[PDB]
């Protein structure tokens, strides 16, 4: 039965340090049965990382979004108006995260300490010294890039763990997008509280192409190690965002 | 998901959600104990959230919504079996079972989707014990939540004693009465009685601690037949909410026929 030390351990061996400031993706299946779940790692990383360091996560939900292009499931075109219409506005303080986010995170952004981004589909969450400096603000035009938390990151020495997470989610990635001579602008919507009060409002925001996102971590790549049962690679946000552009422009 | 968009005719909202919940009988200051299936409703606009300002924009701010946000999984390994675990883990297992925190102990799946969103929802507050704690939303969950004592804390003294004395409501959006926590405080009131040593991990003077209390070893399994029985000759609402089907009734009236229903068959029968 893995646990809060065990992890903890895991974590060191893979190289994690006190002090440190990484951006973490996870699942908490891929880790094998935890002593306390979702509870048990979050305690480890915070353990680990001290809190001289700053533990960050991303807090997506990309379900408050224009209905016109769901699709996972889609939406009679029928209820469209009406879901635009009567969609709960969002508020870091109660939005759930999009399932895909993992269990860890939806746990991570109402446990002790941790403040969350006021973005409406592109929120993180963060803990630690560095959290308000990094989540401050967060422009909704452009959820992701210079000026979001993902940005903020760049600029400090930062390292993205992927626990029992692949490349296809490392999102610092999203940030190289906003850094290459292609960029598709593209009008979004999302319900939200401006001047305390409910509005729909449409703003700008890059059409990203995260499939791609698995083969520019596979040529990144080109530390590891284990946390209980999962494949974990821990690397440097800076580089590993550096790299994408570099990608992206000779592709 | 794909089936539960499939299944709805339109999309529930806050507002016909509001509207169906205000059909059914709640009213605003209604104290009322919630037992939900989300899924059961048919999609909703907002899922979760939409439901809970649903509940909220109906019961006001001079109501009070209580929800059971219990964490089961903190005892001891033994006592396990959905699944079991290996024995030879049972030590290791109580010797590094994170301690309860009401801030952040995750519900236990079983409760539902909205109790897990509703406990750390803006202003709702959750009482102290680490296998039966309930959360509070209202003018008066701080009464409710308060005391909250280790042992037995389900029957009296627990928040159950208090929606039994004051005026308070159950209301099954798309459970039934399988799902009626307020039965077991009639538990506390009857004759029979098996008392069973539970454990879990909990913090004194901060620091972690696996503490032994005593509890009662619930027949939750005949609460679907207490339930039926109640409906025969007591009042209760019936109604949908969305396509989930509803009822409201009285939490105290549910509780004082449970009694009876034990006490009269343990007693009267074969
Ligand atoms: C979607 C993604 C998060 C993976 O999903 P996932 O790890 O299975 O989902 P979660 O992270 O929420 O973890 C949930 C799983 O952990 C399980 N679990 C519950 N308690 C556990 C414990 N103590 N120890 C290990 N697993 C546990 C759940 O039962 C669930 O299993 P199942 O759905 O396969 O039956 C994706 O792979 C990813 O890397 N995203 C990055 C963030
Ligand atoms: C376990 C219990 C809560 C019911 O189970 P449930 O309704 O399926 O589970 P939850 O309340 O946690 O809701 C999760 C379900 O709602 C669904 N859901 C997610 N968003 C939704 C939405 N907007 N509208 C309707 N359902 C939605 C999920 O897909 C999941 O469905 P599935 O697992 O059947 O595919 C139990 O019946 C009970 O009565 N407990 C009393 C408290």
């Amino acid at each position: 039965p893995r646990t809060k030390q065990s992890i903890t351990e895991d974590l060191k061996a893979l190289g994690l340090k006190k002090g440190m400031t990484v951006l973490v993706h996870s699942s908490l299946s891929s880790i094998g049965w935890v002593n306390g779940g979702a509870v048990a790692v979050i305690q480890a990383l915070i353990d680990v990382v001290t809190e001289e360091g700053t533990i960050v996560m991303p807090s997506q939900s990309v379900e408050l979004s224009d209905p016109k292009e769901w699709g996972n499931p889609p939406v009679p075109e029928e209820w469209w108006d009406i879901i635009r219409e009567s969609m709960p506005a969002y508020n870091s303080n109660y939005t759930p995260t999009t399932r895909g986010m993992g269990q860890i995170v939806e746990l991570f952004r109402s446990y002790p300490e941790v403040k969350r981004s006021n973005h409406p589909n592109y929120s993180f969450v963060a803990w630690g010294k560095h959290k308000n400096k990094i989540l401050n603000q967060h422009p909704l035009e452009f959820g992701l890039g210079e000026q979001s938390p993902l940005g903020k990151l760049y600029i400090r020495e930062s390292y993205v763990l992927l626990l029992g997470a692949d490349f296809d989610s490392s999102t610092c990635f999203h940030l190289a997008e906003y850094r290459i001579p292609y960029q598709k602008i593209i009008n979004r919507g999302a319900p939200i509280i401006v001047e305390g009060k409910r509005v729909w409002k449409e703003y700008k925001e890059l059409e990203f192409r995260e499939e791609l996102f698995q083969e520019v971590g596979q040529a990144f790549e080109a530390k590891v190690g284990k946390v209980g049962s999962a494949n974990c690679r821990l690397f440097s946000l800076t580089e590993a965002v550096d790299f994408a552009e570099k990608w992206f422009i000779n592709n």
